Parts: structure tokens; C-alpha cells; sequence
């Protein structure tokens, strides 16, 4: 393992959490064939990241393949030779450098994720898991596939001091202190979305939603929560269930 | 195997059935990670009960490694080391205290079971699936995740002599005399929540809503049944099938 | 093989039909576990006919473990010594005593055949898969569970010369001069019905009715069609897919 | 192999990617049992064209058992002897012959095709996927099952210049300058479909259309793009993705 010979062990420890959270996102079918894109920050003193090779799909993503590129997007080290999607890598470099404290960003384009994305009143409060994310979510307006600079500006004024936005026709984002902590809040949300799919198949008129005050105190409840115990729990579950399908994911 | 050399024969065989219950919710998709649980008293003069270890998934569930907990939740006998998701067994306890007559009590968050959850008239009468369950289902509105006394006090109230809950805007509660009759009455439940979210894909007003009559004739036809034969038939099967996968569960 | 050994090959092979019907239906998931039944007469002299045994999943059906009943559902033949569910039988029994021409009666209970069952206009002339039936259905209002005889008059002069109902709020019902012929039309009428729940997600006003004309057309397409070759090589490449998950189901 | 000892290796080729295009629509279910077709020009001086046989799953179709045949649906090359689905072949001869340019011609009956295909405003530009194909699309109005001329002039003069065509109440057809071309644009559609019927769940009312400007933005942005470095990129992974169910298709 070459690789793993040449990072440092803190580099590589999150090689192999990267790696885990791109093939669970293909486990729980949150891909979207080649597009979309986990980054993580090498931690160290320098301003790099790891994100796939261009034209790998979810599931053959490696520790010892992921790609370490800088905060522009150049190649530092390129094991695979088939370098990144430069373009796919604007809204993690934007995200990233306005936000110091994210190690971590996700993005998907799943079929309930873009659904509730493609909603005026975007994500309902009607379920505990919905209503578990009342005032974490930013909201960002579709400009398009390529994001330039007026754009740029404009997604980190809308992401603000929150680390999950729903990027209106678009999809999900999620930031998060590590990998994990990133994963528990997409895992939840792409819930929360599969669920009001199907809550809301008779119109919204149908829904019943739960008191203002109900919702505050959820609010509350789940304000105690990225560094917490709980975050640990749900990853290390994800890795059994991703162990089962072999251990290739962390070479 | 330890566990089974200092448990009565009669725990054993709950421990084996509520194991067994776990991996049939892992099979057919009913479960939410690591949240949500399955809880069976065991047989003795004692108020002990059967829960999850905190943390594994239903998938991971076996006999050797439910844990056995007070009417509190305190262990009483823990072959993991892992102890309980404290918070999760409220609900279960309100209901052991309330309901000695329930022997199991199953809480679970589906997609379509909270779909039905969150909806103003709840379960629709519209298939021979829903219709069984006219006046059989009990509903508690929403009050956030921590159950505190005065809500469990209400969610009592609200359940009263039934034995199958909705739990607005949460998801769905089935009790039984035993785990068997607990999960026909949810594996059923979560079928008829199914077959509503298509039924209703262009609204409400385009439902067939059959006389009050054929409904009434229905609730006399279920009425006549949780120690029936029809309930062991059921599960028997279910077993068949879960075996099928291997027999990790009992051992 | 006992079974084979006493019974005659015209018997036999439609033992062997009738429990890859079964297989088929599970493997596409057109089953509700243990509810639910198809039935086939026995070439011959005698009003005989085959089902599966009381309390086995479509999963385990085998042309041995077919269960022969008489039109009463009296066991004549039954090497499981499980009987029949003689409740379920008595649909099977009205329908292939009031047409002798029904050599097979299916019977299910799916999420989207219950659905558009569920529905005041039931299945829309809106795909070509639906037009395809146009003038083929009949329906049948519900009355509860268990079938009387004022109801089995009723369900007779519903079906008149039709060979396909709508159960409303219940389910679907096929037959056919062959299993391989009610199976075509079961098969097809389940796609119809999984299209039509996706296509009126957004309301039936949405849809595009094509005109009047363009659906006689395609009644007259297919009124050239249950001895035709297609019926044939559709049953033949179910067969050759069933038969990838083995070959059991014909022991 | 003796279809690969007599054909042109160009030939050979075409018939490896057409098959791979086949069992890639079984894995991803793009599938409606045997009906449904992919045709692909034989490249060379002779106007012959590549189809499954009459009767064969897309999972049983490889490059050595595909058809060749003329403009007219003649067999010239049947390696089976099962000769092809004269009727459904039609489309593809009226694409091929009115635009020499598409190598490839796709037509398919998912359950989101279709229903797409069912509604008034067809595709809906309200997620980036569906955005993509603004200004790409035709439509063509139901006319039945079989295609007669009058028709056949319709289809062509609808479909124009463009490549993407929904076939209204029917379903979906591509065209590309390859198979890889014509795959990755249905790949996207279905994709796009998907989203929709999600999307459009509480109501087409409900959508966020983002602005004119923008849609046009993603037409721009698509515009550039059937022989661009992007298509081999999408069609080498969906090709590593097959591949780990076995090489059979290219035999």
C-alpha cells in the first residue's frame, strides 16, 4: 500500500472515513451515477482535501484512491491519474474556504432529495425527522450548472452559520465537523425527504402539522446536538452494515 | 451459550420470538438504523423486559443479546455491555405499566406508516387491509421526542383499551399478547399504510369509500380475532422465511 | 416423486404451471405472505382443482404440494396434509363453476392493483399498457370479507363473459383458458396499474386522455388476442427467468 | 464464436455495446419483459441494422445472438433462429431511415417514462436533470399500437432535428450517435422522470420553476454536448458496473 506509506496517519485515518461514506452513499443508493461529490480537509497544516477521481462511480471509491487536491482544485497527489471533476469541485472549494470549521461536505441529487428541493415550502415540518431540522436549514436559489463567482457569493451568504441547505431544483448539502458528523445529517434528511414524498401524496392540505410550540421544543431537544456521542453510535452501525459487504472500501 | 444456561426456559423462548421479530423488521424493510425498538416482557414474577442493545442495528439482533431491563430501565442483565437506548424505552415502559395484558409492544418509523401518521384523517377506510382495523386504532397527537410524564400520561389515555396506535406525525404503535399477535397486527398495519400512499397518489377525492355497512361487516368479521390459530399460522411462516437467511437470530 | 406417480400427466403438467405461477408472482411481488390465491382446474373428467396449501408462502409452492379440492373445496388430494384455507377457495369455486371456460383464476393483493381497485374511475385509459384493456374489466363493488351467496350472484353477473375484474377496494382478479393465459393478462394488468399510480401523482387532471378513436384502435389491436402464440412466448421467458432461481418449484 | 468469425469487427463492436445496452436496461430496470427494442446501425456500406430476437429478456441478450436485419425488418443474420418482433421493429426503421445521423435508436416503457409521457405539460423543467433537456425534446401525440404510415409520417416530422422524443401515453425514445450517446441521454431522461413523479406528489402547484434566464443558462451549458469526451466517461462505468455481474454479454 503505497498510499497509506507516503500520507500521514491523520491523512489516512480520513482517506478511509471518505472512502466508507462514499460507498454507504451507494449502499443506501444516494448516488447519482459518476455526478455528485464527498469532500473531507486533510487534516494538517495545509489547505488540502480529498475528494473521487473523475469517472469512478461511488462504489469502487478506496482510501488509497481518492484524489488530494488543493483549495483551487489542482492535483497535489493523484494516485489514479484520472485526476477530479474540476467543475463538480467549485461548490466544496466555496463551501470549504468560507467555513473553516467543516471538515466536511456533502452533496447528493437523490430522487426524494431533488423532489423536496423542487418545492415551494421545501422541507415540511410533519414528521419528528423533518421537524428535527426546524431552523438548520438554508435555503439556496437554482442559477444553474456552473457556479460562478456572483453565485459563489451568494450560496455562502445563504449557507451562513448553518452546515445543511437545500439547493432549491437542485439537491441536498450537508457540512459537518468530520465525516461522520456530515453523514448522520444527510442520512437524516434524506429520511426526512423520503418521508414527505409519501406523507404528501394526497396534497398538503391533508397534513396535519404539529404545534409551533411542539416544533420549538424538538428544536431544543435536538439543539443538544457534531463531536456528541450520538454521532459515533449511528457511524459505527453504518461501518458493521458496510463490513458486511467486505473491507475493500479502506485499502 | 452462556445466556441460555441462566435464563428460564420460558425467557429463553420470548428471547428467541422478540430476536426473531428484529431481523423479520430488518427483512422487510421496517426499521430506522438504530432508533426505534421492539419490547416483550418476560414470563415470570417478574416486571422484566426484553429491549435492543444501544446502538446495533435489527439486523444484528439475536436471542444471546437482547437486553433485560426493570420496569424503570434499569439492566438487569446485560450480555452486551452496550446497556439501552434509555430515552427510546419510555414509551415502552409507560405502556408494560399501563397494559399487563400486552406482552409486546413494537414502535416503528416507515416511510409510509409515518406518511399515514402525518395525515388528518389517518388510516383511510378504503381496502379490505385498512378496513380491518376500523375501530381497532387508537391516535396520539404529536408532542416532540422526550416522552414526559404529562404525555405519557395522555398517550395512555389515548391508547385505552386499544391494542394499535398512530402516533401523529411520528410513526406507528402495535401491542399484543404476545411478540406473535404484535407483529401480525404490524406487519398488516404497515401493509394497509402501503397500499394508502398509492391509492391516494390523486388525492382523497377520487377514493371509493365503501358504505359504513361493509365496514361494520368487516369489523365483525376481524372481531372475531390474539391467541387465535390464525395468529401463530402467520408467524410460522414468517419464520420459515426468516430462516431462510440463517438462523443467526436464535442462537 | 409420489405425487407424479399416482396422478395423470395432463394433471401433472398443469401441477407444474400452476406452482410456477405461484414462484412467478413471488419473484415479481405480487403476493400478500400467506393471502391470496390462484387455482387451476384438473384436465379431466372430474371438477377438480388445484391450490396451494393452507399457510405456505407462493415461495414454497411446488406441482407436489399443490393441494386437489373439488369445486366444494373437500380435500381429494392433499400431500401436505395442511388442507386449504377453505374461506379463500369460495372466490375461486363461484368463479370456475359459472365459467367452465376459466381453466385458471388468479387472484392478488398488490400495493398499486389494491390502489387503482380504490379509485372512482379505476383504471384510466391514460398508457398504451391500460388502453390495452379498455373493454375488458369488470368491477365489482366491495362487500367485506367473507363471500355469501348474495354477494357471489353478484360477483358472477359483474364478471358476465369478462375474464378480468377489479375487486374494488380489494384487488385484482384474472382468468384464463390456461394458467400461461391469465398469468399474460395478470402481469399486464399489474404494470398498468403501477404506471397509473405514477402518472396521476399530480392529480388525474394532469393527465392526457387520448382521443376516443386512438382507444378503439387499440381495442380492436388486441381483441386479435388466450390460445394465441404470444401468450406462449410470454409464459416461456417467465419460465426461463424463474428458472434461474432453480428449478423446485417443478419437484 | 461463430458470429464473430463471419462479421465485420466493426460489426463485432456494435453488437458488444448493443448487448451491453440491453442487460444495462435489465439491471437498471429500464425493462417491459419482452416488449421494447434497441436497434444499432451495422457500421459499413450496407443499410443493416442490429435488434433482439423475437421472444429474448434484455438479461439474455449477448453480442453473439442479436439480430441483423434490413431497413425493412428482413432477417439477414439470425443466429437464433427465433427471427424478431416484426411489429416492434417498425420505429426504429422509420428513426433510421429518416435520420441517417442516429446510430442508435432506444425505446422504452418504464413506469416514470410512461408516466411522464401521461401528463399534459410532459417533462417539467424543475430539477437540473429535467432542465437538461429543455429545447432537447419532442413530443408525439398516441396513436395506437401498430404504426401505419400516416403515423410513421407524424413520428418523423415531430421528432425533427432533435434526438429525445416522449412518445405521449407510451413512453420514451432516444437516438444518439452511438449507443453510448443514445444511452447516456436516456439514462438522464429516466433519471429526470424519476425526480418528477417524486417531485409533483402534493401537485404540479407546489413546483419552484426557476426563471426563463436560467433554464436557458442550463440550455447553454448542455448545448455543449453525442461525441464529446463526457459520453465515453458516463458509458465506461455504467460498462465496469455491468461487468461485475459477469462477461456474458459480450460473447
Amino acid at each position: 500500500g503505497s498510499v497509506r506509506d507516503r500520507v500521514s496517519p491523520q491523512e489516512w485515518e480520513v482517506r478511509v472515513k471518505l472512502a466508507a461514506a462514499y460507498r454507504l452513499a451507494a449502499l443506501k443508493r444516494w448516488t447519482d451515477h459518476i455526478y455528485t461529490h464527498f469532500s473531507a480537509r486533510v487534516p494538517g497544516p495545509d489547505e488540502h482535501f480529498l475528494i473521487n477521481a473523475f469517472g469512478l462511480l461511488f462504489d469502487e471509491i478506496t482510501a488509497s484512491n481518492l484524489v488530494k487536491v488543493d483549495i483551487d482544485g489542482t492535483i497535489v497527489d493523484d494516485p489514479t491519474g484520472l485526476g477530479i471533476n474540476y467543475a463538480g469541485y467549485v461548490i466544496h472549494s466555496a463551501i470549504h474556504a468560507a467555513r473553516h470549521d467543516l471538515q466536511a461536505v456533502l452533496h447528493t441529487h437523490t430522487r426524494d432529495g431533488i423532489a423536496v428541493s423542487a418545492q415551494k415550502d421545501g422541507l415540511l415540518p410533519i414528521s419528528q425527522h423533518s421537524i428535527a431540522f426546524s431552523g438548520r436549514v438554508a435555503y439556496h436559489g437554482y442559477e444553474g450548472i456552473a457556479l460562478d463567482l456572483s453565485e459563489r457569493e451568494r450560496l455562502v451568504a445563504d449557507l451562513g452559520d448553518k452546515s445543511v441547505m437545500i439547493l432549491r431544483n437542485h439537491g441536498l448539502l450537508t457540512g459537518g465537523v468530520s465525516v461522520e458528523h456530515a453523514i448522520q445529517q444527510l442520512h437524516a434528511l434524506e429520511y426526512a425527504c423520503n418521508i414527505q414524498i409519501a406523507a404528501q401524496s394526497a396534497g398538503n392540505a391533508e397534513l396535519v402539522f404539529p404545534p409551533r410550540e411542539v416544533i420549538a421544543k424538538v428544536e431544543e431537544q435536538a439543539k443538544a446536538i457534531g463531536n456528541g456521542p450520538g454521532v459515533a453510535r449511528h457511524w459505527n452501525a453504518l461501518i458493521r452494515e458496510l463490513e458486511r459487504s467486505g473491507t475493500d472500501y479502506r485499502d
